């Protein structure tokens, strides 16, 4: 068994998922929480 477990599509820090993969790009972009 090979420990891959992919997820792409999740933000933990949000605790949201988005189907579509551009949402997590222009998400982590400029709509995430992850402020400095
Ligand atoms: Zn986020």
């Amino acid at each position: 068994g090979s420990a891959a477990e992919v997820m792409k599509k999740y933000c933990s820090t949000c605790d949201i998922s988005f189907n579509y993969v551009k949402t997590y790009l222009a998400h982590k972009q400029f709509y995430c929480k992850n402020k400095p």
